[PDB]
């Protein structure tokens, strides 16, 4: 990511455009190939046969790291329980969890990430999974100790992370063996009870699917909520129209997703040689598919750096493409919408404070880790 991520991105944007225009396929000093254009990133993401996801071979048994046909048979059991109707019924819970957050903010000057956008995705997974409310602080604890994986070295960090994972995996496991004996109406209970053509996730694939949702739908949603407030702040005409018409909160989320996509890249391993934009990547190499440049590619999104609420061309690969397309996009959108509805609903006045107090993650997640605001 060959500039500094800490000026909002303006510098990365500029660097991508050139990389797009003049090196749409680039072998980095580590042997890693990068692809920057929309058509090419999309191409890689959907062709699971050429570009494999078993990046281990140069959650190892789970859906982010296996491929079809096996990938298709496991994810169809998850989606058995992760139904779109169950995600929609989630809406009143999300609204309540966002009102509680807002009700408890520490006065009119606070950190909009720490005290709202950072906790809400975690509380929501935890209420979806069936975690009793009084256990829900333990989850916040674990996502704090585990966020190194969402972001992505030293042995120290690795060891502490592995032990946070054991802790959580024993809590979950025990918490699934109970849903087998005392079924409840949580997501957990649907997993344990899914069955497709006479097959069942075993108890461990449930645990691992649980930890996966936690860690996948957490920080991505946090930056989505942060980032969309950053877009409104950098475009006062847009924040005008959204406030005077919250009907536009969905449109604003889409454009935020394009302009400031939470997930920067996606990595596959090449299963054969292949020519991409007149460059040829050898087999058994590692490829880095820049979801962010694609979403900023002029060839398809005119004025990529402009925040337009009424773009003619839609179709951003913020959530990806192919068989691995984000299993939570539906849920993620909903979280963002409700939470923005509430936040802007509750404060006519939300200003950065200071505007130079924002800091950003440095990693695969693109957005603010700190967002001090002042409200009224
Ligand atoms: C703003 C919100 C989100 C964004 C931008 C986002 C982005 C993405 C992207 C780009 C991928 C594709 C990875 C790849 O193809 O290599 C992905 C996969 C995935 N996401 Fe999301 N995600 C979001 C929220 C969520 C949520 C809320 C959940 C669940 C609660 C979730 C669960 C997953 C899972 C399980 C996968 C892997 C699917 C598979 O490997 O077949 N994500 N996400």
């Amino acid at each position: 990511g060959q500039p500094s991520l800490t000026d909002g991105g303006a510098a990365l944007f500029a660097w991508l455009r050139t990389m797009r225009n003049e090196h749409p396929v680039w072998r980095d000093q580590f042997g890693i190939y990068h692809v920057f254009r929309y058509d090419d990133v999309r191409q890689i993401l959907g062709d699971y046969q050429t570009f494999s996801s078993d990046r281990t071979r140069l959650g190892k048994g789970g859906i982010t790291m296996i491929d079809p046909p096996e990938h298709r048979h496991q994810r169809r059991l998850i989606t058995h329980a992760f139904t779109p109707q169950s995600i929609s019924a989630m809406e009143p819970r999300i609204r309540q969890i966002a009102d509680h957050l807002l009700d408890e903010l520490p006065g009119p000057e606070f950190d909009l990430v720490e005290h709202f956008a950072y906790p809400l995705p975690v509380i929501v997974i935890a209420e979806l999974l069936g975690v009793p409310p009084g256990d829900r602080h333990l989850f916040r604890t674990w996502s704090d100790r585990l966020m190194s994986l969402q972001v992505e070295a030293d042995p120290e960090l690795a060891r502490t992370v592995a032990a946070a994972m054991t802790e959580m995996n024993d809590y979950l496991r025990e918490h699934c063996r109970s849903r087998r004996t005392h079924p409840r109406d949580d997501l957990l209970t649907r997993l344990v009870q899914a069955e497709v053509e006479g097959k069942r996730l075993d108890l461990e694939e449930v645990v691992n699917t649980a930890s996966l949702l936690l860690l996948a739908g957490h920080l991505t949603t946090t930056v989505l909520i942060g980032n969309t407030m950053l877009c409104l702040w950098d475009h006062p005409e847009a924040e005008k129209a959204v406030r005077a018409d919250p009907s536009l909160i969905p449109a604003a989320l889409e454009e935020s997703l394009r302009l400031r996509s939470p997930f920067l890249q996606a990595g596959r391993v090449t299963t054969r040689d292949v020519t991409i934009a007149g460059e040829t990547i050898p087999a058994n190499r590692f490829v880095m598919a820049w979801i962010l440049s694609a979403n900023h590619d002029d060839r398809r999104f005119p004025d990529p750096e402009r925040f337009d609420l009424h773009r003619q061309t839609t179709g951003h690969i913020a959530f990806g493409h192919g068989v691995h397309f984000c299993l939570g996009a539906q849920l993620g959108r909903l979280e963002g919408r409700i939470a923005l509805e509430r936040l802007l609903g509750r404060f006519t006045e939300i200003h950065p404070w200071p505007r130079e107090g924002i800091s950003f993650y440095q990693s695969a997640i693109f957005g603010a880790s700190r967002m001090p605001v002042r409200c009224g």
